[PDB]
DNA sequence: CATCGTACTGTTACGGCTCCATCGATGGAGCCGTAACAGCGATG
């Protein structure tokens, strides 16, 4: 049974670690839905890569174009480049 | 304005296969004409 290991020099600043340990707190009380309200520039992906490396449960990312899924997922392989990141988008050209 | 859907149709370049049109001369032998060559008698 692998674990999720992330590496990082950026460590969290401001509100993140606030934001990190609701976050943490509300999936382990068994929230169904939260909402995070972070504003652009915020490092919104940092929180996302802390919040599923505490909780260590398989993890489905939505976007809503490509290219910030792309985006998202080159992100998530530089946090997690010994973890396992896939990419599950349309192949149809035309 | 972006996103999604269980390997898509029609028309062109290019290489390999196949069918069809279009295209005298040299040596040997025989013959003719011309030049070349060979080939008993009587007297002192």
């Amino acid at each position: 049974m692998h674990k999720f290991k992330l590496v990082s020099d950026y460590k969290p600043c401001g509100d993140q670690p606030e934001a990190i340990d609701k976050l943490v707190e509300g999936i382990n009380r068994g929230y169904r839905g939260q909402t995070l309200l972070g504003v652009t520039g915020s490092g919104k992906t940092f929180t996302m890569a802390n919040v599923i490396e505490r909780v260590q449960k398989p993890t489905l990312v939505i976007a809503h174009n490509k290219t910030l899924a792309a985006q998202l997922c080159s992100e998530f392989k530089e946090f997690f480049p010994n973890n396992c990141v896939e990419y599950f988008v349309s192949y149809y050209d035309y």
